[PDB]
């Protein structure tokens, strides 16, 4: 199979993702609508149902209008039986529309659809070569208050029917009663309920259960992808865990959105992005492409920075989910904003690197400010703007030319206003050109890319005021760029080298099978290096130009660069795989009596991989909680470790370059395995 084979779940790269809010696209079957309260047939109460279900986007896969927009993702609501419950929040009628108010995981959202209507089109998309992703939300149920059971259903968990057990008298804790978050940290951001919203105990055992065997059900179903919510309010331990468990059954692209408010790098974030064995939505693109094209707060430079500075944070820049909006802003054109800066946002952000949602209806330029109005019924399907255009003409490049899907990206002229770019990949070369500037037209003069000699059409065909260009061995010709506008002039051939374009996933144990994608591979059956170890033969699944699946070598734990070599020639090394020792199961480490100073902070570290190593580095578990489950001077941490093993763990106090030990001897446990656990050491 091809890279770009629907097929390909490890991978989305070579896609474009449109995300949609079932219930506000369009209402196939009218049967599996809500009655009464919760719902509006003429959806102006966006609060309430409008009807939208799984049959409606099936209708529309059918009649051609995703594949005539050339999406070829869909990322629907989290499918799940959320409560049925209205809630009246001071005043207004609020129901759990969205899919985020879960109340059974092992079930479908009636409203949506059946378990039968939810393969139906698993089918009628996969047919179409379209992936399906779907929402999931390990977090939380849905509103509750300890006090009263009768607000809302009170965060009742059924599995399957049955129930497992609601807020009030939780008795076996399933859930953080320790209050809501008020968000002055991250500790609190997670072991405090998120608003209102009961907060799930994943140290307890049965969730920790109920949550992978909920999303084998679903991969089961054949998700091609999941994108997790709230992903800053759960441990990064757990979600390791529960990451490594998929991987080893289904692994499918996950992503995950951790907010974030502007283009700078936040630490926590991208440490989650490199060690989580997830990738996240790309809220500091998002920061960028709002700020040059519809806020003209910042300018070209600030585009090119953010590419720069995402380039150099993340571990693979190319995983992450580009976006101009989504429902939790306020929807991208407003009045004062122009079509084609909308447009030109879309432009640039299908040409950029990372993986592309879109967001319902941004064809047909929906406004809509603030939550519910950025949540509109779809308006129209015409296939007739030029933003439908636009996405149509450009987003198959993602998937023809491979330099738009794995390449570099070079800044090639540069101005407050005028930005030329180019993706390379191998031989590939794209270079896409915008002036954002509405009114002057802007002479290029002196523009040398790494385009073949020849004459380049713009791609768009002149829908973005587009000229055409000529390569004179990159050197391209004197030519005003007008008001406006945006060009693309693209150049592809056969690699004819190995050259690894992606890797996925990026995180397993021995024995897992990761996908390869690529240019140049050919299709004799050569040797994969998971660093300095070849994988032949057999341990190789398929061999193909394009993507080689194979299994994980039984090495040591750790970080490795992956190598393809084909007809005796090495490609480039796609870096920073992680082989973990084997299964993982979360484990809270609890070390008491560790008084620290102004600044001193507490890490842990030991004999595994997984625990860094003995490193006092960037592997060392830490820093380590110690306000909410447990406070100072005890401190305590959630981490992904290795089933059934005996560990050799030590805590250390790390100060500027002051790392300071536990005396005495190393302390051992050996953790379960399955599930999670606890223990409890005196610092010495
Ligand atoms: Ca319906
Ligand atoms: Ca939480």
């Amino acid at each position: 199979d091809p890279d770009t084979a629907v097929t390909n779940k490890q991978s989305f790269s070579t896609d474009v993702i449109y995300q949609v809010f079932t219930d506000r696209f369009l209402d196939g079957n009218p049967s599996n609508n809500p009655t009464g309260a919760a719902y509006d047939a003429t959806c102006s109460n966006l609060k309430l149902y409008c009807g939208g279900d799984w049959q409606g986007l099936i209708n529309k896969i059918n009649d051609n209008y995703f594949s005539d927009l050339g999406v070829t993702a869909l990322w629907i609501s989290q499918p799940v039986e959320n409560i049925f419950a209205t809630i009246n929040y001071s005043g207004v009628t609020n129901t759990a529309y969205h899919g985020y108010w879960a109340r059974d995981f092992k079930k479908t959202n009636p409203y949506f659809g059946t378990m039968a209507d939810f393969q139906n089109l698993i089918t009628t998309a996969h047919a179409k070569g379209i992936k399906i992703v779907i929402d999931f939300a390990p977090n939380h149920t849905s509103p509750a208050m300890e006090t009263d059971t009768s607000f809302a259903e009170n965060g009742r968990l059924y599995d399957n029917g049955t129930l497992v057990g609601g807020y009030t008298n939780d008795t076996n804790g399933y859930f953080h009663h320790n209050g809501g978050s008020d968000f002055s940290s991250l500790e609190n951001g997670i072991y405090k309920n998120l608003y209102d919203l009961a907060d799930f105990n994943h140290n307890n055992a049965t969730i920790d259960k109920y949550f992978k065997d909920a999303i084998k059900l679903w991969l089961d179903m054949g998700v091609d992808g999941i994108r997790v919510a709230a992903v800053k309010h759960m441990p990064l331990g757990w979600q390791k865990s529960w990451m490594s468990s998929i991987y080893a059954h289904k692994p499918v692209f996950t992503f995950g959105e951790w907010f974030l408010g502007s283009a700078a790098s936040d630490a926590d974030n991208t440490d989650f992005a490199n060690k989580s064995g997830m990738s996240l939505l790309d809220f500091r693109f998002n920061s960028a492409v709002r700020n040059v094209f519809r806020d003209n707060t910042s300018n070209m430079y600030a585009l090119d920075s953010m590419i720069n500075s995402t380039a150099t944070d993340y571990n693979q820049v190319n995983d992450q989910v580009t976006f101009i909006d989504n429902h939790d802003m306020d929807r991208f054109k407003t009045s004062a904003v122009n079509n084609r800066r909308l447009e030109q946002a879309l432009a640039f952000t299908l040409t950029s690197r990372g993986v592309p949602a879109i967001y319902y209806g941004t064809e047909q330029y929906l406004t809509g400010n603030g939550d519910p109005d950025n949540r509109a019924k779809m308006p129209s399907f015409s296939k007739s703007t030029t933003a439908f255009n636009v996405i149509s003409k450009l987003a198959p490049l993602r998937k023809s030319n491979p330099a738009i899907a794995y390449g570099s990206t070079q800044q090639r002229w540069i101005n407050n206003d005028v930005y030329v770019y180019e993706r390379k990949f191998g031989k590939s070369v794209a270079v896409v050109a915008v002036n954002r500037n509405l009114s002057t037209s802007a002479s290029i003069t002196g523009l040398s890319t790494s385009l073949p000699t020849g004459s380049y059409t713009d791609v768009l065909g002149g829908v973005l005021n587009g000229n055409n260009i000529t390569s004179t061995n990159g050197s391209i010709n004197n030519f005003t760029l007008a008001a406006g506008a945006t060009a693309v002039w693209q150049y592809t051939t056969a690699e004819t080298t190995p050259t690894i374009g992606h890797v996925g996933p990026v995180m397993g144990k021995p024995g897992n099978v990761v996908t390869i994608d690529g240019r140049g591979f050919g299709s004799t059956k050569g040797t994969v290096y998971f660093g300095t170890t070849a994988v032949t033969g057999a341990a190789i699944t398929s061999w193909e130009d394009t993507q080689i699946k194979v299994t994980i070598p039984s090495v040591a734990a750790g970080n490795y660069a992956v190598k393809v070599a084909a007809s005796g020639v090495n490609s480039n090394a796609y870096n920073n795989f992680t082989i973990l020792t084997g299964d993982q199961v979360t484990v809270r480490f609890v070390v008491n009596n560790a008084s620290t100073t102004l600044g001193q902070n507490l890490y842990l570290t030991g004999n595994v991989a997984e625990l860094g190593n003995w490193s006092t580095g960037s592997t060392a578990i830490g820093p380590a909680f110690n306000q909410v489950i447990h406070q100072y001077p005890t401190w305590y941490y959630d981490v992904s470790v290795p089933a059934g093993k005996q560990l050799e763990f030590k805590f250390f106090k790390k100060n500027g370059s002051t790392i300071t030990w536990e005396s005495g001897s190393n302390h051992t446990f050996t953790t379960p395995a399955s599930g999670t656990a606890t223990v409890t050491v005196n610092w010495q």
